[PDB]
């Protein structure tokens, strides 16, 4: 028997599928049948129809559960030999549970059976008896000497294809059948066919037919949509892209779906739209990584190779030894080639040659996104709905069916009476107006590409309490910019002044341009560190082929002999030649380059440690006239200090006033990065998100026993504090400083009991792991609060899948994306990568400004104020006509088809007119309601409809009084022109008006109602034709509508109950909608000064 060992899977057991006539529900049903047959050669088809419907359920209740499905079509065996599925017992936060097909393949003259789970593969191990998944080299302790040894792949490797795989990232997207399946279950679309299926027994089925078609398209085109957007953003962005890897003893060129474990590649420097194809060891060589996408850190690190090490007894620690480690996904902004001979050749190009470590789904970001794929995990307001408007129903039918048997007519024409309320509980416009809602929101948003594949999260934007934030990618840029000089001066006036350019001396801008690295090739092209370029094309040099650079607007200048920049004791040198005299440029770190030169300034330390404690990273160079090959140390001897390069990320102009009107609206913004606390600091006091002085929560020492310290910024104040004895100081904390938590402090604080109240009171966290943005929305989620992620990165992609509504920032400017869209008009600036951070959100903003944010959230306050009005309209209005049919089609009323048609289609052209509204350009900080059920709008629907009963029934009392009663009444009459009629169809018609007028207007959230023109001109025409048809104002078009003329006394009575009418409903809403609104931010939301 098969056993799984694998910490996903908890139980397994094989599977033999079982026949057709094997099968549960068929062989049984046929002694019933029989039964039936026998008894059958009226009461007795209701009994072949139940047992019809029984067998139809036991045919289908398998696909509901996974274990039921396995209960009935398979059978448990223990042999593997014969086993044709398996059902896996997932481990309790690991996904769910399946079955999946155990596949099997002969190579080599030996099968090998093998199956796979959650893109994880496993194999039969038939020594061990299991399925075991793949063991990587690395994941174990290796020798170092075990990778210093490899030599390439060599001989068929076709059972590690088998053993490993590819290396591909496939995601698999849902098909139709399982997509629609969804829609299929939701309470509308169920009572939808089951009213249909009510109203085709008795009526007609042309109609039916051509209704249920409509319902089945409207859910297809429905679910089109949705996979046509799922289609297109649900992938990650990886082309294969040739490269070097040495198998069989020579340098030969595969793609990169062709890499396996322990392979010898060569990696250069990365191109654009590409990154590292997997986890890689550096065996030899040089590089500088850019791990901003991976692990959210801004300044590009220096990785080194391996071959120092001893081989003997040393092992590979992934500690001290993560230097050499290169991650997947990570760009590569510059790689140096061997040195020193090896034992295989140096690679063709001028890459560094590695060691590949882990492919496919099994590399840092691979699992990652797997597990945020499948390791993943209230719609009750509508079910509540349809409970209170069929209650309604169930009084109205038992009302009527009184009625009708104290009456005297048949059952059928009560039972068809009862059938028709039950019907028209809900009108048949439902349907296409959500439609039609839903593909407004979607189009208004896609106006700025804001593209969403779960259109039922854009309600959820309404009333959103904190907004979460990255801050590399998203706030700022991931590539350091240029900024200015600094310290060049000798009058100490101030610290932080920056001059840009063309204000330093002749000696500066001669020493930017002779101490680097860059060169030209003979083709023409420029290599080296991209922020060297950056600056030497600042300050204006132009570089020649030959290593001696001139045109940079002063004059020529020549490389003697340049220098490395070291691991240990870094910093830089060049021999620089000009044609005036001789000097030598050194630019390195500040602080070795101080215990170098002679003549130490005033305001060294000072300038340095203002700009390293923000952000900043500075780059102090200095220069020295040498007299007429040389060693390094005595050109260090003594130099002379000329200014700094200060660098840092620019923020994007779009964040400060995006922050700002998430501030001025009751919106509770945070941070959460993982950079160094002082960048994270800085850029969220220059934002917004923090105001006064801010404390930091880090590690106090640095061995270990988790003792935290609270540090100011500078070195002012030092708070000690211990997760096991010390308290959180309120008073003297939270009150007077605002605090910014590290990832290292925030997991010594685990199982603290005051973890919440502290994580209620910080607005910035720094240094955080991709497993800790979970945790940390979790908890604000289980506090109660609404959260919201917009980030662009690979850590945080199990942040924006936790969140109630997720926002991924791609790349790319309004200008490129017209254009773009021009090119591929006209077929049928950087293009835009999709990466790993759409797949886990929702709604993806194919620009890079951070406005998103705000659109998004003022569309859905839109959105859940129409939904709310919808509702509430809805419940008036099927109430009003219940008690319409019920009480007064057991009077003789009835209208003619002109009238009822001609109201009718001013009452059509104002409720779709309802749907049609734009949304105010302002955010309001008063927010939306959640749900029809609630005190305010549930006792204002009951306090309208109980004044439009109290209405009707004294208008009812005066015209009994009026006219007779007649006692003796009956319901299959024609049409006939009374005064009654016309006394309920102008109240009707005032009612109509009134439910519109009263219950639509919302000033704060959309325009004013005189705006939109179509529900207005609706409303004004109604109201023109109620109040010229009820004072007889032509009597051409009464006599045409069919209204008798009446007396004058009735009308001003009529006319003076319609006014009372409407003005008492307007009244008594107001007055609910005044006292008991309760529209408040939450308590995170308030912003008090400290
Ligand atoms: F710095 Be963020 F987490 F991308
Ligand atoms: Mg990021």
């Amino acid at each position: 028997k098969s056993f799984v060992s694998s910490p996903i899977v908890r139980d397994s057991t094989l599977l033999v599928p079982k026949s057709l006539i094997a099968k549960p529900y068929v062989l049984p049903f046929f002694p019933l049948y029989a039964t039936f047959a026998q008894l059958y050669f009226e009461w007795t088809f209701v009994y072949l129809g139940t047992l019809v419907s029984l067998n139809i359920l036991v045919m289908l209740m398998p696909a509901w559960n996974v274990k039921i499905k396995a209960k009935f079509n398979y059978s448990t065996t223990k042999n593997v030999n014969e086993a044709t599925h398996i059902l896996i017992y997932t481990t309790p936060n690991n996904g769910s549970d399946g079955i999946v097909e155990i596949q099997r393949v002969t190579e080599a003259g030996s099968l090998q059976t093998f199956f796979q789970f959650q893109k994880k593969r496993f194999l039969w191990h038939e020594n061990e008896q299991v399925f075991s998944s793949p063991k990587f080299l690395v994941d174990e302790s290796p020798k170092i000497g075990d990778f210093q040894k490899c030599k390439g792949h060599s001989g068929d490797l076709t059972h590690l294809k088998r053993l490993y795989g590819e290396n591909s990232f496939d995601i698999p997207i849902p098909t139709f059948m399982e997509l629609f399946k969804e829609h299929a279950v939701a309470p509308l679309f169920v009572f939808q066919v089951f009213c249909v299926a009510l109203w085709l027994l008795d009526e007609f089925w042309y109609y039916s037919l051509f209704n249920l078609f409509m319902i089945i398209s409207m859910e297809a085109a429905a679910v089109f949509q949705r996979l046509t957007a799922l289609k297109e953003f649900r992938t990650m962005g990886i082309k294969p892209y040739t490269i070097n890897v040495f198998r069989n003893k020579k340098w030969v060129a595969l793609q990169t779906n062709e890499l396996l474990p322990m392979d010898l590649v060569s990696i250069t420097r990365t191109a654009e739209e590409s990154a590292i194809p997997c986890d890689l060891i550096l065996l030899d060589g040089s590089a500088i990584v850019n791990e901003a996408m991976l692990s959210g850190e801004s300044t590009p690190l220096l990785k080194e190779s391996i071959k120092l090490r001893p081989s003997e007894d040393n092992l590979q620690l992934d500690g001290v030894d993560k230097i050499a480690v290169l991650h997947g996904g990570t760009k590569a902004l510059q790689v140096t080639p061997p040195e020193h001979k090896s034992d295989i050749p140096p690679p063709p190009d001028g890459g560094a040659l590695a060691i590949v470590t882990k492919t496919g789904f099994e590399t840092s970001q691979g699992s990652l996104v797997r597990v945020m794929i499948y390791s993943a995990e209230d719609n009750k307001e509508a079910l509540m709905f349809i409970l209170f408007l069929l209650i309604f129903a169930v009084i109205a039918s038992w009302y009527v069916w009184v009625e009708g048997t104290k009456m005297g007519r048949i059952q059928s024409k009560l039972i068809l009476d009862c059938i028709l309320i039950i019907t028209s509980v809900v009108p048949p416009e439902l349907p296409m107006e959500l439609t039609m809602a839903v593909n407004s929101s979607l189009a208004a948003l896609a106006k700025f590409y804001v593209y969403c594949t779960e259109p039922f999260r854009i309600p959820f934007a309404g009333r959103i309490d904190v907004c979460c934030f990255d801050k590399t990618g998203t706030l700022t840029g991931e590539d350091l910019v240029f900024e200015g000089l600094a310290g060049i001066s000798a009058d100490s006036e101030n610290i932080r002044h920056l001059y840009s350019a063309a204000e330093a001396p002749e000696s500066t801008i001669l020493v930017i341009g002779a101490a680097h690295a860059l060169v030209k090739l003979e083709d023409g092209d420029i290599v080296g560190d991209p922020m060297e370029k950056a600056t030497l094309k600042a300050v204006g040099w132009a570089v020649e082929r030959k290593n001696s650079n001139y045109r940079e607007g002063t004059g020529k200048l020549d490389i003697i002999r340049r220098f490395q920049f070291s691991s240990a004791l870094k910093r830089s040198a060049s021999i620089a030649s000009h044609n005036d005299a001789l000097f030598a440029a050194v630019k390195g770190a500040p602080e070795t380059i101080r215990e170098r030169l002679s003549d130490i300034p005033k305001n060294y330390d000072e300038i340095y440690k203002s700009f390293t404690r923000s952000g900043s990273r500075v780059l102090a160079l200095a220069s020295k006239s040498l007299p007429k090959d040389l060693n390094r140390d005595d050109v260090e001897s003594e130099l002379t200090f000329n200014g700094f390069l200060i660098f840092h990320c620019p923020l994007k102009d779009d964040a400060i006033e995006t922050i700002k009107m998430l501030n001025e609206s009751s919106h509770r913004s945070i941070m959460i990065t993982g950079d160094n606390p002082l960048t994270a600091v800085h850029v969220a006091k220059e934002v917004g998100i923090v105001f006064g002085e801010t404390l930091i929560l880090d590690r106090a020492g640095k061995s270990d026993d988790n003792q935290l310290l609270f540090r100011d910024v500078e070195e002012t104040v030092s708070i000690p504090f211990d997760p096991s004895k010390d308290t959180f100081d309120h008073s003297k904390l939270f009150d007077r400083y605002d605090i910014a938590v590290t990832g290292y402090a925030l997991n010594a604080l685990e199982g603290h009991s005051q973890l919440r109240d502290l994580l209620r009171h910080t607005w910035v966290y720094a240094r955080v792991s991709p497993s800790q943005k979970e945790f940390l929305l979790n908890t604000l989620k289980d506090m109660g609060y609404q959260t919201l992620m917009c980030g662009d990165g690979t850590n945080d992609v199990g942040a924006l899948k936790q969140a109630h509504v997720g926002i991924a920032l791609l790349n790319g400017t309004e200008e490129g994306l017209k254009k773009l869209g021009e090119q591929r008009r006209l077929e049928g600036a950087p293009a835009l990568k999709l990466g790993d951070a759409s797949c886990a959100a929702p709604f993806t903003s194919k620009l890079a400004n951070v406005s998103a944010v705000t659109n998004i959230i003022r569309q859905g306050r839109c959105a859940l104020v129409n939904t709310i009005q919808m509702y509430k309209i809805l419940a008036l209005n099927c109430l009003i006509s219940a008690y319409s049919l019920s009480i007064i089609y057991m009077a003789g009323v009835k209208f003619g088809d002109g009238q009822a048609t001609v109201s009718g289609l001013l009452l059509s052209v104002c409720f779709l007119s309802i749907s049609r509204g734009k949304p105010l350009e302002k955010l309001s900080k008063q927010r939306p309601q959640s749900g029809i059920f609630n005190v305010y709008i549930m006792g204002s629907i009951l306090s309208q409809f109980a004044v439009h009963i109290a209405t009707l029934v004294y208008i009812t009392t005066e015209i009994y009084k009026l006219e007779p009663r007649e006692p003796q009444v009956d319901l299959e009459k024609e049409f006939a022109p009374s005064l009654l009629n016309t006394g309920i169809f102008i109240i009707q018609l005032v009612q109509q008006v009134s439910t519109f007028a009263v219950n639509y207007q919302g000033e704060p959230f959309r325009e004013n109602i005189r705006s939109n023109k179509g529900m207005y001109y609706g409303l004004l025409g109604v109201t023109g034709l109620a109040l010229a048809s009820a004072t007889e104002f032509l009597p051409e078009l009464n006599e045409a509508m069919k209204f008798v003329p009446m007396t004058d006394d009735f009308k001003i009575k009529l006319t003076l109950t319609l006014l009372l009418d409407f003005f008492g409903s307007w009244g008594v809403e107001h007055f609910f909608k005044f006292f008991f609104m309760d529209d408040k931010p939450s308590d995170i939301s308030v912003q008090q000064v400290k």
